[PDB]
């Protein structure tokens, strides 16, 4: 289930910095940017592989790639904002 939809300015900046850097194709900070997300658990729509890939939302401070993640999905302006570890997501409005 997909837990609403947020305004890209409410999110944390680094969150417009992986949507820029994803608008470029990259380069990206980590290795795991750009790779598919399964949506192994279909918290997310029903979609086929490689629907959705997923990239890092840089948490200040952090050492390892932290808890934020942006996960894109094929539609346009179809993205996916996590904070909590995959544990939820919310539909990413990009004109607000």
């Amino acid at each position: 289930d997909v837990s609403g939809t947020v305004c890209l300015s409410a999110l944390p900046p680094e969150a417009t910095d992986t949507l820029n850097l994803i608008a470029s194709d990259g380069p990206f900070p980590y290795s795991q940017d750009g790779v598919v997300f399964q949506n192994r658990e279909s918290t997310l729509p029903t979609q086929s592989y490689g629907y959705y890939h997923e990239y890092t939302v840089i948490t200040p401070g952090a050492r390892t790639r932290g808890t934020r993640r942006i996960i894109t999905g094929e539609a346009t302006q179809e993205d996916y904002y996590t904070g909590d570890h995959y544990a939820t997501f919310s539909l990413i409005d990009q004109t607000c």
